[PDB]
Parts: structure tokens; C-alpha cells; sequence
DNA sequence: TTTTTTTTTTTTTTTT
């Protein structure tokens, strides 16, 4: 049933509405609803509302829920959609309408970073990080329905004057030969209504009513995309939280919610404060975190749950103790709570902050899932590895060898693998195995039984020795094929090459450490240290562990949000800006996405550059009510 | 010789007869040869003889074969036409007998519509699919000489008694502001017809011999007119295949052929049924096929052209994969065979299915055509340009002006509108020429006053001198709003602009050279010129596009192809559950008939083993029809 | 340092 707020923000459809949903509020539920009242209590047909998110996910979820209330008929004609799937919808629909059609391929990502790079050589360094810059930059000049000149215009900065050029010959190409990145899909439309009425209009009226979640994310070109769409009738409800914009780097215009107070004074601001989630004690905290934030509209979040246990904050000594003792916490609690794997969720800001978590997770066959981002576990070089070991340990994981044959580079063709493969299946067994029965020597012969043998041969008698020297033999394994220069022959810019093999390193560190085994951790049999590492090669049971950012609009029972020292959470980036204001949003959003209990964590040290640094509690853990905060010791 | 049937069709010129063409018959041929031989060997006078149609293209496709068999003489000067123009060249005609203004308006489809589509707000669900069966059924109480009243009565159904209300809206507003939708071209000469003898006699003596082709399109009016038009003497000879009616939902009386057979004493079926193009293995298919429908009237086509390949019938797993196999195979089939994807046409019983062969095709770099595409008399920048031909000719059709005034962009706010309606109504007349009532002055003024005054008279001016030079004024007109620049303005990417514009040049040009004259058909005013754009006359003529022929089962009817892809061949689809859960299928089975009939050297059925129906999936059954066809000859 | 974005099917055909 409807809490008040949220009750009232699904009767009020008489205007220009804003539901200012603090956290766990509910949203989805009132938006549904208020669509299915929308219908069944306006008449307003169904084919005339428009239900906008950005995901495709919420998308699909909110059409779910609808379906799950309205009945199959009058749900008919959902404009429930992305901005991007609309956006396109209108580039699409109205060109057929002139009697013409459109026809040119929407440069998914990848494509342009691609066309960026080819574009961008000599002009711009062979770097991800790099060309993620200029895609972003470019893609918000856009944002700022500008040229490619009139952005040299608005170009303060070197490689910045560069990306001003190099953004010039982006659309350049594009123009050309007829395609067009994503936000070109709103501020397609977006221009193609301002400058002609007569589809405004016919727009207007088929977008009878619109509903619009997350808002706090909108951007400029959707902001006006939307105006446009409802201009002064603004039969509407955007939706959304301020303390909630954290994608603000990628043209999420914070103000959006005030902005939108100006060129909409009529605005009705319902908010609803319920929540659903989380203890009295984690709102306690995320209430009083954001509240040193400036702030405009006042929202005080509380919820009709339990207050819950305190807020823990266990101080680490370094990189790696953190993973240690989180992993650690993060077992104990599970076996003594009966919970699940799926219960937890560890957070951070940066993406590397979880390769060391991967580590114990999987060192202590704790399942996971690497939300926010990849998995160490995937990446090739790491998979090959794997294989050779998985192999070494295992021969009779065809899998494997199939896998491992020639990709470290030999000359043994698909015959001499399939003839092979076709004597051992007669003979049943391993490839590996069968690659050394006489009788094979005939089945197939020539040179690709000439490399066949010399590698199979080199394999074995490493995998002999690896019987009581296994560090030797993989580290003999490793030099042996050079993977090594391999990566960088087969890898893109060295510099990934060069990372593709830290990774090899850092595995067989690892896989080390275990073998060397330590004071209480009695050493591992590699084959045990492979199965580690293997198993690992949605209805399953398993730690969230991601990003902050991946976080936004999640929750679960028990998080970790590790890491908060000065640097890290407030991003040192931001720290020297003076913006924090988002870095704090960043923090209690990961803060109220927690719903039984929550878990600080910092490092007491960090290696800078080999320099060691003894860094300061994230200011935010300051900021926090001590009263319900636990700091270690 | 001519096959003896086909002789026989062209000799037989004393009374009532009906020729039944079968599917490759040669149809045209003895259309073309008896009005050629009703001249010269029965002494018919050219200007006696009327061969109406149904399309605007058959039509000119037959007055050019009949043309170059007789001289601009005899030829230009016969009468073969559409119903409509002949319906509507009655009226007009016979107007200025009784010396009237023919200022009504013809209501476009789209235009028709629209008009609906307000005046059906929230009574009925802004929907198109919903639209359509309004407009048709609509055009159908119509095609069956019924009011919007004794409708109500013949209504049963809760949406449909809906309909019939809207329809007496619909009526209503016609009769009111004095436009007339097509269907109107031919009810009303018809009634215009039976209700007086001074005139239909009239008629009965300019129309001294008539030839209809399509016979089995026939509705109601249609027919009604016809039998009219011919009286007495029967001195006529429709043909057609009632196998081929097809368009049954939209007013063709299938039975036509039998109902022919009965206000009608002595009918002389003649049957050509000699086909020349399909393969004996197509044809001996099709001939089964059709066989399990009822028959009135007995057939068997049949080929001399050798028998052919089996006809193969593919199973594809998905809705995908179906026009994946079919690409592979139309490349396969081409490359080593070499036969322009001209030669190749894939046919489906809608248009959804159309949406995924696009893909695969293009994704092939296979160049294509798609079926049909908003007619040239739709593109906004053309239905625009025509409306000011349109009040230039006509300056008392507000429809015009009210999509004018404002739109090329002066600034003649709807207020501005709303009074010079106001005046222009109690003043019963135009909103142009009300637009010049020294009294409106004073109901309205200010900025819109200026705005409009200037405006009309501009137009006025123009009007004037199109008088004189009809292209120099249209060309004034163009250049003086500046709809290129509007245009560039309101459309798109410039490019689609251009095009638009291009679109407006070539609209420009079939005026111009309509108004020029041709030497096979006499010069035209320009409201003449008008009132074909009107009927969508866009006389659409060497270098043809050879790439895929890409259409419907309906996009077929008659029309020939050496290789087809009859596509999507499951229960459903095909035999259309419309029908299947209806009690009639025959229909579907022409459909089908048809569909087959079509192709001449090799013909390959394709069903989805999959459905991408209700979001989630169905394992459909095969168009009986698979079945129904000789298995001999089939494969799997 | 952080990272979404989707050309189908709307589920029957269309002169004039």
C-alpha cells in the first residue's frame, strides 16, 4: 500500500511534477503506479504515456512490473524505453514520415574509440586512458550542442586544442560516411523538434503524459529532448535525488533538479523520505554524511526497520591486510550467520582496489562476481597460464591443451591437431598423451608432427620436474615459450603487453606464495593451488564486488566499502579541485545501499611509488555520527 | 496465330460476355486487340468504346499498346480509363450540363484519415491498424449504397455500431464542407445515373461498347455503375478469374463473376486458359492447389513451356534464420546461375516478415526494392505544393487553404484563423475569399489582419496570372514563400531537404509537361492538371533497377517472376488466423494461388520453425496450402 | 578515478 508521499506523488498529475525520491524510497513502485492510475484513473490511454529511463535494464524492469499490474490489453503502447531507444524512435519515425527512411549504423562504443584511435595516432598517444579522455570530452562538447570549431572556441589547453582538432575530424568522418554515436541520437531529435513544429507537435501529442526516473543522471540534450516534448503543457513527473548525481563527469548537470525549478516554476516538488532498506542506524549515518554537503532541498531519510548494529571501521596496514581481514570478516560472519555468498557486497572507487580481493576471495574459494568491471580471472594471458598449469596438473584436460597447443606460438596446423585428436579419440584418451603413442607417428607425420612432439615433449619433461620444483618449472614454463614476447607481438600498444604480463607475474606470484605456503597457512600441492585458481572458470550465489559507481540503485544485506583513506575515497583528483561535494554523494550513496549492516575499511599504508605513505581516514568517516561507529584498534 | 480462346474472347463483339483469363492468359493482349478490332473490323468508332480499369497503370499500359496499333487518330481519342476518373469525370461532366461548380474536393486517403482521426478522438483508440478498419469499413457501407443510418441497422458488434455512429460523423462532415472521398467518384454518378433518364441515355450513347478488365475487383457501386452504363444492348465484355479476387475485404464482390451470370440473360463465358509463362510444374501446383476451393466456374490452367524444377520447400528454425537461408540461397542461385536479383522476388502475406529479409539482403550488399512505400502523393512537401494548386484552381477549398495559410510560415495565428472562419461561415464561403470581405475587417485586425490580407493577396495575384502563364505563376510561387528554404528549415538532415526539394522539382516538371501537351494525348489546364495529381496520376514514366523484388502476396497480382521465395509459409502467417478463426480461407487460398501463379521458372516455399509471436515463442504448423499441393513435385 | 547508450515486432492486405 501507498506511503503518503508516495501516494500523493501518484495522484498529483495535473503538472509539471517532481518526486524527489531519497534513497529505497520505492520509485519504481510509485512511477508503475502512477502509470497504471494515469490510465485507469484519467482515461488517459495507455499509447499516450511515455515511461523514460536510462538503462536498459530499468527499462525492461519497470515494463515487467506494469505488465505485472496492468492488464495485458490496456498496458498496450508503453513508451517505456531508453532516452537512446526513444531518441533513435524519433530520428526513425519521423524520417519515414518526410517518406524517406534512415539507415546508418548507431558507431556502438568500441567502433568509435576504434575510429578514434586510427584517427588519433601520431596526434595522440596509443593510450586507453587517453582516448577514453578525448571519446568523453568529445562526446560532452556534444552534450554542449556545439561544432567542432565553436569547441575550439571553448579549448583552453594543449592536447585539449588537439582534441578540439581531433574532435573535429570525428564528426568529420561520421558526417561522411554516415553514422552516428549515441548522443548524437538525442540531439538528433532534440534539433530535428526544436527547429520544425510540425512534428513537434504531432510528438506532443502522442506523448500524452511523460514520466521520467533517475533525472538527477540527465543531461543537457535529454533535459531539452524533454522539455521539447512537453514544453508548457508539462503534464509529467521527473523523478529522482540530488545526493544521488555522481556520474556528473559524463554531462549529468547536478543542478538538473533545480534547473529544472527555473524553466518550470509551477513545479511541484513531492518527496518521499520513507525508507524501505536500511537500518535507522545506516540512514542515521548517510543523513548526517550528505547533510555537510551544501544543501538545497532538504530530504531526511528514515526508515520503519530496525535500528541495527553499529558501524564498524577496521583499520588495515596495508594494501593487501585490507583483502586479508575483509575476506576474513566476510567468512566468519557468513558461517555464523547461515547467510549467503550473494549477501555481501564489497565496494570501492577505483578498479584495482579489487584485484587484491579477487585474490583471497578466490584464494579461499569464496565465490564472487566482478560487477564493476573483469575479472583477473578472464583476461587471456591469464586464462593461457592457467591452461599450461591446468594441463601440467592435469593431462588429460584436452580443454586445455587444445587451448594451450600452439597459442604460445608453434607451427602445429588444425590437421595436425585435428589427426591427432582423431587417433587419440580412437585410442581414447588425452591429446597430450596420444601425442606420444608410436602409432600415432603414421596416422599423421610431416612437420606438424615434428613440432608436436618437441612440444609435448618440452611440456612433460617440465611437468616432470614441476613434481618437486613447481615455482621452478612454472617459472621455466614461463621463459620457456616467452610468452613474454609473444604478448607483445600479439598484444595491441606494448604498454598492454607490458600490463598483459604484470598480470602473468602477479598470478604466478600468487600461485608462489601459496606453494611457499606460510606460518599458518600450511603450503599447497600445485594441483591444489591450480584448482584454486580454475574454479572460477544469473542464479548463483556469490559476493558482489564492484565499484561505488557500479553500486548506484543496488543493495544488500552486508557491505565492505574498503578503502576509505583520503586519496582513495575522496579521490585526490577531486581532493585538488575542491569539488567533493560528489565524492561525498559517491560515499553515501555506497552508504545507503547497505541494509543490515555496514563495514568501513582503510589501509594505514600505501606504497606512492615505492615510497611508502601513511594516509588519513576518508574525512567522510569523520563526518559520520560517532555515537554508532565502531573504529578498531 | 492469337490462341484460339484468346481469338474467340476478341471475335465475340453481339452481347453480354465475359472472358475468364486464367493466371498468364494474355489478358492485356485481347483487351488491346478487341478495342482494336471493334474499330476497324466492327466499325466501332474509337470515340464509342470505353475500357475502364482499375489502376492508373494498367490504364495508361493499355492506351499505349492500343495506341501504337492505331494513330493519335483513333487512338488518343477513346476513352480508357480508371472507374474514378471516368466516376468523377461523370460528375463533372454532367455538372456542367446542369451548368454548376465543380468545387467540391477529393479527399485523399491520408486526408480522409485524419479527418477521421479527429473526429474520432476519444471515442476510438488513437491507433493506426484501427484507423484503417474504420476508413475501409467505411468505405464499404459506402460500396454497398448505405447510409450511415440503415449502416446502424446492418451493425452488429459493439465497436462496429461505434463506427457506424463515426461514420454518420464522417458523412456528416463531408456533406457539410463539400468534399468527397473516391469512393463518393463512384456513388454518386451511379445515383446520378439511375435516378434520371435524360442523362444516362446520354451516357448509354457515348459509351457505345465497354470492356472492363479486373473484373473480379468489382464492388458493389462499381458494378451498380456498369450495368448503368451499359443498359440494354449488353454490348460489353468484362474479364477477369474470380481465382485471382483477392481484395475481397475491401468492397470486390467475389461472386461478381457468378452475379454477372444472373442480371445478365445470355453471359458468354469464353475461357482463355492457355497460360505462357509458368512452368507445367507451377502451374500443375497452382491448378491443384486452387482445386479445394469451390468452384462455380471450372478451369485448368496449363503451359507449353517445359516442366520445371521441384518446388522446394525449405524449414528454417527461426524467424531469423529464414531470411538468412533465403539471402544465401537467392546469392547461391545467382552467382552461379547469373540472373539479376531482378529476376528474384520474395513475397510475404505481410509486412513485419519484410523486416529481417531487409537486413540480410542489405547485409549482403544485395541491392533491393520493398514493396510499397507512402506513394510520391504523400510526401508532405508534395501534398503542400498541391494544396496551393489546389485553392489556386479552387479557391473555395478551405481543406487547402487551411493547410496552407500558414504553413509554408507567414504568421497567421489561429486566431487569426478561428475569425476569418467565423465571418467566412455566416458569411457562407470561402475562407480565401472571405479572406477579403470588407466586413471582416472589424471581427478581427491587428497583426494577423496584415499577416493574412497580404497573404491572400499574393495569392490572389497569383491566381490571376496563372491564368495566363500556369507555369510562370506556379513557378512564381514556389520562389515567392521560398519553400526550398522552409525546407532546409523544417526538414531533417539537408539532405532529406534537398530531396524533399528534388521531390518538388519533379512534381513541378509532370505539371509542366502535363500542361505542355503531349503528342499522344491533348495539352492540359492546369486545373486538369490538377485534378490528376489529384487522382494520383503521377504518370510514372528504359534502365530498370535490377536488384530484388521485395513484396507482399497483394503487390503481386499479376506481375511475373522467374524465381520466387514465397516465404513464411507456417499456419498462422499465411493462412491468416484472421481468416483460419473466420470460416474463410478461400480467400487466403487465391492468396496463396496467386503467390504461386507468379513465378515462371522456379518457385520455393520457406517457413519459420520458430515464432518471435507474444514476446515469447509457438512451434507453428505449415500453410496447409504445403500440403494441399501436389507432393510429387515437392521437396523438404 | 568513475562508464550506460541498440534499426523491430507493435502482432493482416491498401487502387483510388
Amino acid at each position: 500500500r501507498l506511503n503518503p508521499g508516495q501516494q500523493q506523488a501518484v495522484e498529483f498529475v495535473t503538472g509539471p511534477c517532481l518526486v524527489l525520491a531519497g534513497a529505497g524510497s520505492g520509485k519504481t513502485r510509485v512511477i508503475t503506479n502512477k502509470i497504471a492510475h494515469l490510465i485507469r484513473g484519467c482515461g488517459y490511454q495507455a499509447r499516450h504515456i511515455a515511461a523514460v529511463t536510462f538503462t536498459n535494464k530499468a527499462a525492461r524492469e519497470m515494463k515487467e512490473r506494469v505488465g505485472q499490474t496492468l492488464g495485458r490489453k490496456e498496458a498496450r503502447g508503453l513508451m517505456i524505453s531508453t532516452f537512446h531507444t526513444l531518441g533513435l524512435d524519433i530520428i526513425k519515425r519521423e524520417y519515414a514520415a518526410l517518406g524517406m527512411k534512415a539507415n546508418f549504423s548507431l558507431f556502438d562504443d568500441t567502433d568509435q574509440l576504434a575510429l578514434l584511435k586510427e584517427l588519433t595516432e601520431g596526434l595522440i598517444e596509443d593510450d586507453k586512458v587517453l582516448l577514453q579522455q578525448l571519446i568523453s570530452t568529445i562526446s560532452n562538447w556534444k552534450n554542449d550542442l556545439k561544432t567542432p570549431s565553436q569547441a575550439a572556441a571553448s579549448a583552453i589547453g594543449e592536447r585539449d586544442r588537439i582534441f578540439a582538432h581531433c574532435y573535429g575530424l570525428y564528426d568529420a568522418h561520421l558526417k561522411a560516411c554516415n553514422v552516428l554515436d549515441f548522443d548524437d541520437l538525442i540531439l538528433l531529435p532534440t534539433l530535428l523538434l526544436q527547429a520544425n513544429e510540425e512534428v513537434r507537435k504531432r510528438w506532443q501529442n502522442k506523448i500524452r503524459y511523460l514520466l521520467v526516473d533517475e533525472y538527477q543522471d540527465t543531461n543537457t540534450s535529454q533535459y531539452e529532448l524533454v522539455k521539447l516534448l512537453v514544453g508548457s503543457r508539462a503534464r509529467f513527473t521527473v523523478v529522482g535525488d540530488d545526493d544521488q548525481s555522481i556520474y556528473s563527469w559524463r554531462g549529468a548537470r547536478p543542478q538538473n533538479l533545480v534547473l529544472l525549478s527555473q524553466d518550470f516554476p509551477a513545479l511541484k516538488v513531492i518527496k518521499l523520505e520513507q525508507n524501505y532498506r536500511s537500518s535507522g542506524r545506516i540512514l542515521k549515518a548517510a543523513n548526517i554524511l550528505i547533510a555537510n554537503n551544501p544543501h538545497v532541498f532538504e530530504k531526511r531519510l528514515f526508515s520503519e526497520l530496525g535500528y541495527g548494529a553499529e558501524l564498524k571501521v577496521l583499520s588495515a596496514n596495508n594494501e593487501e591486510h585490507e583483502a586479508e581481514r575483509v575476506t576474513g570478516e566476510l567468512i566468519a560472519h557468513h558461517f555464523v550467520n547461515k547467510t549467503q555468498y550473494k549477501d555481501y557486497a564489497i565496494l570501492y572507487r577505483g578498479n584495482h582496489q579489487s584485484r587484491v580481493f579477487e585474490k583471497f576471495l578466490m584464494q579461499n574459494r569464496i565465490p564472487y562476481k566482478i560487477s564493476g568491471g573483469t575479472s583477473f580471472f578472464s583476461r587471456p594471458e591469464i586464462k593461457d597460464l592457467l591452461a599450461y598449469l591446468r594441463v601440467l596438473t592435469n593431462p588429460d584436460d584436452d580443454s586445455a591443451f587444445l587451448r594451450i597447443v600452439n597459442t604460445p606460438k608453434r607451427e602445429i596446423g588444425p590437421a595436425t591437431l585435428k589427426k591427432l585428436g582423431e587417433w587419440a579419440m580412437t585410442r581414447n584418451k588425452s591429446m597430450f598423451t596420444a601425442s606420444f603413442d608410436m602409432g600415432l607417428s603414421q596416422t599423421l607425420s610431416g612437420r606438424g608432427y615434428e613440432a608436436l612432439t618437441r612440444f609435448t615433449h618440452w611440456l612433460a619433461e617440465i611437468q616432470r620436474l614441476a613434481e618437486r620444483e613447481p615455482i621452478a618449472a612454472v617459472r621455466d614454463l614461463i621463459h620457456g615459450m616467452d610468452y613474454e614476447s609473444w604478448l607483445y607481438e600479439t598484444s595491441p600498444s606494448p604498454k598492454a603487453a607490458e600490463m598483459r604480463m604484470k598480470n602473468v607475474n602477479q598470478l604466478f606470484s600468487w600461485m608462489t606464495e601459496m606453494l611457499e605456503g606460510s606460518e599458518l597457512d600450511e603450503p599447497m600441492t600445485l594441483t591444489q593451488v591450480v584448482t584454486r585458481f580454475t574454479l572460477r572458470d544469473e542464479e548463483l550465489d556469490q559476493v558482489q564486488l564492484m565499484t561505488l559507481h557500479a553500486s548506484k540503485g543496488l543493495e544488500f544485506p552486508y557491505v565492505y566499502m574498503v578503502g576509505m583513506e583520503e586519496g582513495f575515497l575522496p579521490h585526490q583528483s577531486s581532493i585538488d579541485e575542491d569539488n567533493i561535494d560528489e565524492e561525498r554523494r559517491l560515499a553515501y550513496v555506497g552508504i545507503t545501499r547497505a541494509q543490515k549492516e555496514l563495514t568501513f575499511t582503510l589501509c594505514k599504508e600505501r606504497r606512492q611509488y615505492g615510497e611508502l605513505v601513511r594516509p588519513e581516514p576518508s574525512r567522510f568517516l569523520l563526518e559520520l555520527p560517532q555515537d554508532d561507529l565502531i573504529w578498531e584498534q
